[PDB]
């Protein structure tokens, strides 16, 4: 007795396109690797509550690698089992609304994630890839399973392993529109004399070395190859944010002077992240949880400044 049900694969659960299943054959047998919901049914069997049903499968023609690419602006073949690998799980993760934001309750390692969501929230930033944009606002909106997925796929991450907050930005500003941002630095060694750089998109706006956003305003230090210490300062720039970071350390956050930043305890196998963002006063996000103080000290790593344009006053 021969039994079929239609249902649809798709790449994108955006265009589907219509399948007859042979209900005594796996999936895998009649698609390659298929999903549903995340879930791996490859070596599954069609069931009787599948017929209407949407499952993901791999690119394995040229229309679904195209809608694939326009989709996710990747043709990494192991993306998508990635994706859905880590949906599986992110799917059962909880999104807590605190203080008005989407967050993430602890779970899997996840702290990073969090925070970099926390952040993503508070500062102005608009991805390309159509994956991002339309599982960033489901994210916005507090249904931030997709997001977290592609965030995992995107970084090569799975779910439990632990992550870096700034690779995890860079990441995301990758695949973000930062084509007007731009950035002006020199750097005057007093043996060979100075030299001035300019830097756009991702490097635009991130820095590593130091926290302060003044202090880089001001000028810091660092080496050259004659062997003297040269000074680095900002001469202009240009974006809706920039990104400060270093090694963690000891730092003071001062309510009003930052958007929000990013603090880890631990060390370099294990430790634990939590944000910090400065609205009517500093309140502590860590995952679920709230607490609120009017100053705030501790190992900060990343630190979040709203910008427009900024001109050197130095001459
Ligand atoms: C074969 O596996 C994948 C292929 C593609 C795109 N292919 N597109 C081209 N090769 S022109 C995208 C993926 O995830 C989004 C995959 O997992
Ligand atoms: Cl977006
Ligand atoms: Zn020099």
């Amino acid at each position: 007795e021969v039994r079929t049900i239609k249902v649809f694969t798709t790449v994108d659960n955006i265009n589907l396109h219509t399948q007859v299943v042979d209900m005594s054959m796996t999936y895998g047998q009649q698609f390659g690797p298929t999903y549903l919901d995340g879930a791996d049914v490859t070596k599954i069997k069609p069931h009787n509550s599948h017929e209407g049903k949407t499952f993901y499968v791999l690119p394995n023609d040229d229309t679904l690698r195209v809608e694939a690419f326009e989709y996710y602006h990747t043709t990494d073949p192991s993306f998508l089992g990635r994706y859905m690998s880590a949906l599986n799980h992110t799917k059962k993760w909880k999104y807590p609304q605190v203080n008005g934001l989407t967050s993430i309750k602890w779970a899997d390692n996840n702290c990073y994630l969090a925070t970099a969501l926390l952040t993503l929230q508070q500062i102005e930033l608009k991805f390309n890839p159509p994956a991002l944009q339309d599982a960033y606002y489901r994210a916005r909106a507090g249904e931030a399973a997709n997001f977290c997925a592609l965030i995992l796929a995107y970084c090569n991450k799975t779910v439990g392993e632990l992550g870096d907050v700034r690779e995890t930005m860079s990441y995301l500003f990758q695949h973000a529109n930062l084509d007007s941002c731009k950035r002006v630095l020199n750097v005057v060694c007093k043996t060979c004399g100075q030299q001035q750089t300019t830097l756009k998109g991702v490097e635009a706006v991130m820095y590593m070395g130091t926290l302060s956003y003044e202090q880089f305003k001001k000028g810091v230090q660092i080496p050259c190859t004659c062997g003297k210490q040269a000074t680095k300062y900002l001469v202009q720039q240009e974006s809706p944010f920039v990104m400060m970071s270093a090694p963690p350390a000891q730092y003071e956050l001062k309510h009003g002077t930052f958007t929000c930043a990013s603090e880890y305890t631990g060390n370099y196998q294990c430790g634990h992240y939590k944000h910090i963002t400065s609205k009517e006063t500093l309140y502590c996000i860590d995952g679920a949880l709230l607490t609120k103080s009017s100053e705030y000290k501790g190992p900060i790593t990343d630190v979040f400044y709203k910008e427009n344009s900024y001109t050197t006053t130095i001459k």
